[PDB]
């Protein structure tokens, strides 16, 4: 049978993996190889210039990464999939497939801070100019659109404070207007967003965070057209980043994967009691998660997500200091960049990873002082909640 | 004491490794990790804006990781090493680093294919454009630079029929002009040559072949001026290709080149033994290696490399079918295309990676008709010689 | 803050891993290495006399599997934990620990086929004799016990169709006769069951079921005292079994056992789902689930366990050739020997691991012609009904 | 072709292994798996009644481990091999097979210790006897045999002075007695010792050593008849020891001995080296090293090994405290129980690894308060011998 056909979770456990044909190996094999050996030169000949299309295996279809990529591919319903070197490889893979010297992007602004980074200044570099924009806005995106334009992209929920983006709407105005949109989709994840149905035709993920979800992989993946993932994969990897995943790293985001309904259940689940204490809580002047019925684009939410996600913002009190201080007094959640772990993750932008950025330009970027991002795990959410009630408590007494 | 003091097998052995300090562990760690944790607010701050000059470490400076670039550093007498997802990668995470729209590179043009398809197709398309040249004429070089002019890029030996180019007389040119010289040493590898030592500016390998040498991983590495290697690695990896090396890799890496001093010496005695014996064959009309005394260049590879290294080319009387013919009579070599393995691998270029470009473009690009490249490997050196002589007899009587 | 306090979901996540402590990183590093060196003479001395009592590491007591055996112990709520090769290997070590020749051991009969072996034929020529009972039966424990007696072994739930072991009353009379009890627990694993809280001594595991849950790990873990857990190190393994897991095992059974405890709730909401189903099903002549209101041992199960665990096994209407069928005409459960996987597995033992043991000897064994066993995985539980309806109505009409 | 046909280093890279046949991956795949499925019921029954003798793959027969226990079967010129947990396992395993309450066997007393203590105590306690003898004198070998005497079991070189034993005579004492030798190959390893082609049984190994080489694996191998290694395997791993090796572990001990051929080749002429300084240095009272001429077992290690070997042992000059000096001036070589690493690693056991055992009973183990055990690793030679001449130096004035 055809795993297109499968209930979700079913698809999460079974897309893109057989038994071994060869072995019945239950587990997807392990293939760290860099060199596949042929069995005549007529295969050789045939099956090096026919570039991948009988079953023929090669190091940028790695049959381990060839299960990750059909997998990913079926969740998002696209018709194929790429993996590679990290999230960051998958976005520049993809933008630099699409883009020449002349082009133009309309980009979100509440964007990952390194995609922002490519965007302004290394894309420039190369001759393909970069406009930014509030997503939240569908009609800023129109307005940015030229005759160069070739595609849209955007990030949702956006970065720092979830506010939304109306992926089908987006998607409208960018096809209107001939440009390809492309999403972001690290933050939901396949089980709680879905932009190829929405219209997006181009999604790429960051497995480094939910989609992997153990904190053991950076990783990215790209899902689209045959013939989109075709130029991404012959011409975007093999001829420009070079950003090839390693088979192991396929591995275990395939064995990362396996538990993607369920963990997205517990982050989800724990994320909601979690905003509801902070919402509730006298200390935290706000609470930014979409699960919230105070989130503005509750509605749009609603429509397009299934769940609300794991990661939640949030203010505290005191600003610049009472952040350090509920940072430095929290004793379970971990203090660290990265998202979509199986354990708590705690961040305070202002104190830590945006020092330098004076006043001006952190808060413009969305970032207050008194913001602390939290990516919620699967502990027992009253450990969560006592820990951070005891952490606000000290900062802001 | 300092691992730049020691003999170069100690180095290979020790550079960049000390056993683990919490632990004594004497293997690397395999720091299987997506991200990092602080003990405070404060650590977050200082090392996240101070960028890994103390210890602290990050995705882009994972300590398994760190230790490969250390050690491959210290082989190739450079300041810094930086590894990356592929061979590939080290060398567009090098030139996307240094060239902007309106830069002008210098290239070889007798250079691995996929490097060509870079140069030729997407450097072009983002502005940079690039002129190739016959490197073993350093007045070629020279001719072609232009006020432009960044980069010089060159590969020695050259990919198909191991001409050698005059890295110290390219360099001298090239610094002249005020571009850098960036060298592809992966052939050689750090044991047979070191292009920083006579005067490149940057070095890049694919690790997948000699420096890893097992066969089973794919990757990269760069080597240069701390200056150079912090942009490409907080701009070039971070920014733009993500071309990351996952800590797995870096650690089987690191496993392989433990043995790159005493596989060198096997593969190169083995294709000193296979390259004699193909010269004094009836049905060898050609035999390329620098180790044999016809080598047109042979006085350069005296002066330029400690060893002859592991690959041998040769021209099969008959043309195509005696190549074809030959391929499929073997019987111990396989039939691949990569290089620089434990195991003897062989190639027929025109009858198999080169189908489709016709009579004209492969032989012009240096692929005759009957060229096969051998790849030697670590087998006895007479059961490697029987193989070949067994299938040269059926492909030529 | 002590791993020992927290709820049961944060321990799974937490105990018995912190972040690297050089480093920061996360995930636990695979210390795969097989030496660990000393700073100094003295160290040497010291604590390769002093036996792993400061921090010391050694084979024995990898950093990784360090982790894992705290974890389990905390999960376990006993005092240490022991890694070992594999489930057979956890239960061999422990026993011929505690074991020489002319000493005795009571055993459940209802336990795992080699363990079965094991006990029936490798212990009485290593002068070690044993009793089989029906352990449903704490009397006919109670009336094999010897003098010689050292060990009560049972399983629970028992292994074919999950009768019930009531751990508490068989604790208290292994006990009274100066017995150890010794339980495996590997079919409810410690989210659903935990026999030292109930007098158990020693819980055994095979981690290749749920512990690990990822079909990807043969392994095991043995949980104690410490006195006990010494002696099983320093003896059981380093003298008589060597049945060390690697590092490797290790932590990807670390990382598996971190979604231990939505899998579990989630095999056993499915397994209810799929029981109510085969329960209501006019084909099917018998379900065995500890979650059904029909098992004989219902009160017991809601004592003793937290959840009924993820197995069930059926009978099927028409014995041995509708087993066959049935077994035959499913399409998304998969025919294996394991349990415990994410992917949902099913088995028929008369039809497939028990062919040459005549009809009298296998009934006995309580398979009968017509049994199937089902380890419920992740999928969704009406994909695996639908499949077990189409499946069963092939077998039966 | 044949593995079997070819010559020793084409069989070191080669035999056991094939490209994937579904896939041409040239690595040997990870089959990370504990499970295997079944197409069908009567599959299901055929190979697993059958036992493993089509093709069919298996927990106890991984693909993997498969090719790793054919490679080391192919170099020891036996019929099978057999993997396991660890080097101790392989010796287990072996002898619990072979022997039941009431057996008798014979061992070499110059044995690596953990062995000695599984003979001493443990063996006893399971009703079998072990007599040990001086097995350089043939002659206590033959007076120690019983009518109970079931193996023989000898090392050599024998452990601390690397003194050697006649395995050609001992196995025909053993024979003519009707018991099996059993003969510990891991300080010669397949490449400098054959003991099945002098007349041994079965052979053993810690892989841990030079077969994996690269200190990251502990693991063993059994090498015998079928018909032993079929017990061995489904009754002494499947119901004794459960001692499998991790396919993980398999996978890395045969990327391991790929190299063996020059990493024996290195050792040895390292070893040699280094030998000859301390032979003509005057602080070192002795030096026990095969390739010595003053060896006084010099012909029988001529006759019975192709080379030396990598260990060498020597006495200080100045007894404990210069033992404990010298290994504390050491700067490159490592401090560590190990042998057989690339690293050079040295060991003072008088001052580490037997500080409890009184005066009297180490002396009588062969250890002398003066003497170091050095294995050699891959540096250069000059430094290893420079690092020693500074710290012999330093420890002796």
């Amino acid at each position: 049978s055809d795993c297109r056909t499968y209930g979700f979770n079913t698809q999460i456990v079974h897309a893109g993996q057989q038994p071994d044909p060869s072995t019945g190996a239950l587990s997807t094999p392990i293939f760290q190889t860099s060199t596949f050996v042929f069995d005549s030169a007529e295969q050789g000949a045939a099956r090096f210039a026919l570039e991948e299309s009988g079953y023929i295996y090669t190091r940028l279809g790695n049959p381990t990464t060839d299960a990750l990529e059909k997998k990913l591919a079926v969740l998002e319903r696209g018709e194929a999939g790429l993996a590679t070197a990290s999230g960051i490889s998958a976005i520049t893979t993809t933008l630099l497939t699409l883009c020449q010297q002349g082009d133009h992007i309309v980009s979100a602004s509440a964007i990952y801070g390194c995609t922002h980074a490519f965007l302004s200044h290394s894309m420039p570099k190369f001759g393909i100019n970069v406009r930014f924009v509030d997503a939240g806005k569908p009609e800023e995106i129109r307005a940015a659109m030229r005759p160069e334009t070739k595609v849209v992209y955007i990030e949702t929920p956006a970065n720092p404070t979830l506010s939304l983006v109306d992926i089908e709407t987006v998607a409208g105005i960018a096809h209107q207007q001939g440009a390809l949109l492309v999403v972001d989709n690290t933050f939901m994840s396949p089980y709680c967003q879905q932009p190829l149905q929405l219209g997006a035709d181009i999604v790429v993920h960051s497995v480094t965070k939910y989609i992997n979800g153990h904190g053991d992989v950076i990783g990215g993946i790209i899902v689209g057209k045959q013939e989109f993932i075709d130029q991404a994969r012959f011409v975007g990897l093999k001829d420009i980043t070079g950003g090839c995943m390693s088979p192991f790293n396929a591995w275990l985001t395939l064995r990362g994967v396996k538990t993607l309904g369920i963990r997205m259940e517990r982050h989800c689940e724990n994320a909601l009691k979690i905003a509801r204490f902070l919402e509730g809580h006298p200390s935290i002047t706000r609470v930014y998660y979409p699960g919230l019925s105070s989130h503005p684009q509750y509605e749009l939410g609603q429509r397009q997500m299934s769940l609300p996600g794991g990661i939640i913002s949030f203010e505290i009190a005191g600003g610049l200091e009472a952040g350090r201080r509920m940072i430095n007094s929290v004793e379970l959640c971990l203090l660290a960049v990265s998202l979509g772990d199986t354990e708590t993750l705690i961040q305070h932008p202002a104190s830590m990873t945006h020092s330098p950025v004076a006043p001006e330009e952190r808060l413009k970027a969305g970032i207050t002082d008194g913001l602390i991002r939290l990516s919620v795990g699967l502990e027992d959410p009253e450990d969560i909640i006592n820990d951070l009630e005891h952490a606000i408590r000290k900062a802001t007494f």
